This record gives structure tokens, C-alpha cells and sequence, in this order.
């Protein structure tokens, strides 16, 4: 009923890319929504991190303490793309340091590390599970869950779940007040998002996100809660794959689609 009121050319937009794109957008005010392809399966790549970070929270609720307790590591675990970790690998950071550092530069040390307090790819998806996410599912550890296969559901979610537990954790009831809001925190902190979701967003509004990028399949991604003024938050997904395996991906085609999503929502932006 509330869905696509207003029809955006998104086929177009991914035939000039050269593949696909998926996109879901809620205005928490109305309850309307932008959907295209926003059922299928994408790679989640790096945008997991948000949704780790986020079971760390809500275990630290459970965990007083949890958060400043300080990690060690050793060379071995700082595999590639870790710029954080490496900086303080003969020093340790807290467990709050290491999701601050997964949310906001990406960093795979540390994802790895707070996987291994969850209970691996299985503890990720039971956190997602316990809020009503039948969608999600990580399977693997950094580096090897950004193989991006087509067709391959491994470390895959849609742009509508990830939308909608975006929304339980950041806006919703899934996490208690304070960890609500330093989740919330974190994502606006984000450092590699600035091309994407965020390019589309005016600088007059606030904005979290958490991107992925897999490095293959041209399939990268980003997630976001938007607060424009004035009017209640939006939430939205952004997510691309593409069918040859050095198919490049595209910041500026999902910061289009992001335009797009806002456009098809009526939300005044740019
Ligand atoms: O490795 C990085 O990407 C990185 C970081 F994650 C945080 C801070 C810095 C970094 O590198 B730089 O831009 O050369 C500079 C000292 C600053
Ligand atoms: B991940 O998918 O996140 C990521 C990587 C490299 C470059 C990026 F821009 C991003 C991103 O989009 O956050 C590697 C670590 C993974």
C-alpha cells in the first residue's frame, strides 16, 4: 500500500552500471518505502561489522566490563586491511576500541577478534536471529566471506533485512537506551563512507552508515540511518553485485541509488 507510491529508475541506473542493485528505504515516520530487488541475496562484505558491533553491545549488557576489557593480539591476526589494529599491535585495545575500529575504518583484526568472543559466524547470526532477522547469515571469517560467488548464499543478507534490523537496533528496542545510542555513535563516526549513502545526505542532517566493499564481483554496499530535520529518521539499504568476477563496483552508482531511494520517499535532500 505504502510501498513504491513514487517509481524511481533503478533498472536503468543498474543496466548502466552493469549488474545489479538492491535497495530498501523505510521512512520510520509513515511506514512508506523504496524497494527494488530489495528481497534477493547480496554479499554483505564489511557491512557485517555494523551488526557485530552491535552484538557486542548488547552482550555488554549482560557484561558490565565488557567494553573496557583490554585485548592483546599477535601478528598473526593482523590480517590485511586492519589499519587500526596495526597501530596498537604491541600495545592491545579495548573490546569497545576494536568495534569503534570494525564500525569506522573497517578494520578486519579486529572483526575477527570480536567474532571469536561471539562464537564465530554462528554467534553473529544466533545475535541476528534473536531479533527477528530470518535473513542474515555469515558463514565465514575475514578475509575468505568476501568471495562474493554468484548465487552463493554464504555471508549474505537482503536489503530489506539488513534495513529492518538497522532499524530495530538503531531506533528500535533491540538494544537497551545507552548501547542505542553508542551504536548509533559509532556509525556516525564512520570513516569510509563519504562517497556512498553519505554523498547523498545533506551536510545539514545527521548520518550513520557502515559500507562493504568485497573487492570482486563488482559488489560493495552501505547502510545508513538518516536523520533529516525536521521530519522522522530514515532508514536505508544500499547493496550491488555485478556477474564477472573483475566487474569493478561503483560508489557513485550507490550514492545514486541512495538519491533515488530519498527522491521515491519525498524527502527533500540535495
Ligand atoms: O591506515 C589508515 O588508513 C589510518 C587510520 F586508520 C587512522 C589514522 C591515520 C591513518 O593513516 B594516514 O592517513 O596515513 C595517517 C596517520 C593517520
Ligand atoms: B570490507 O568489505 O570493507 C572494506 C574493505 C576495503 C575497502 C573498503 F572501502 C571497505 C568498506 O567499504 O568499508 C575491506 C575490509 C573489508
Amino acid at each position: 500500500m505504502l510501498t513504491n507510491l513514487v517509481a524511481e529508475p533503478f533498472a536503468k541506473l543498474e543496466q548502466d552500471f552493469g549488474g545489479s542493485i538492491g535497495v530498501y528505504a523505510m521512512d520510520t515516520g509513515s511506514g512508506a518505502t523504496v524497494s527494488y530487488r530489495a528481497e534477493e541475496r547480496f554479499p554483505l562484505c564489511s557491512s557485517f561489522k555494523g551488526f557485530l558491533a552491535a552484538a557486542v553491545l548488547a552482550r555488554s549488557q549482560q557484561q558490565a566490563g565488557l567494553l573496557d576489557t583490554p585485548i592483546r593480539y599477535g601478528k598473526n591476526a593482523l590480517v590485511p586491511w586492519s589499519p587500526i589494529s596495526e597501530k596498537y599491535l604491541t600495545t592491545g585495545m579495548t573490546v569497545a576500541e576494536l568495534s569503534a575500529a570494525a564500525v569506522q575504518y573497517s578494520d578486519n583484526a579486529a572483526a575477527n577478534l570480536l567474532l571469536k568472543e561471539l562464537g564465530g559466524p554462528a554467534g553473529l547470526t544466533a545475535f541476528m536471529r534473536s531479533i527477528g532477522d530470518t535473513t542474515f547469515r555469515l558463514d565465514r571469517w575475514e578475509l575468505e566471506l568476501n568471495s562474493a560467488i554468484p548465487g552463493d548464499a554464504r555471508d549474505t543478507s537482503s536489503p530489506r533485512a539488513v534495513t529492518e534490523s538497522l532499524q530495530k537496533l538503531t531506533l528500535g528496542s533491540a538494544l537497551a537506551a545507552p548501547q542505542r545510542q553508542q551504536f548509533v555513535d559509532w556509525l556516525k563516526g564512520n570513516t569510509t563512507g563519504n562517497h556512498r549513502i553519505r554523498a547523498a545526505v545533506p551536510a545539514d542532517w545527521a548520518v550513520g552508515d557502515k559500507t562493504g566493499t568485497c573487492g570482486v564481483y563488482g559488489t560493495a554496499n552501505d547502510y545508513a540511518v538518516v536523520w533529516p530535520t525536521g521530519r522522522a529518521p530514515i532508514v536505508l539499504a544500499v547493496y550491488t553485485r555485478a556477474p564477472n568476477k573483475d566487474d569493478k563496483h561503483s560508489e557513485a552508482v550507490i550514492a545514486a541509488a541512495a538519491r533515488l531511494a530519498l527522491e521515491g520517499l519525498g524527502v527533500n535532500g540535495q
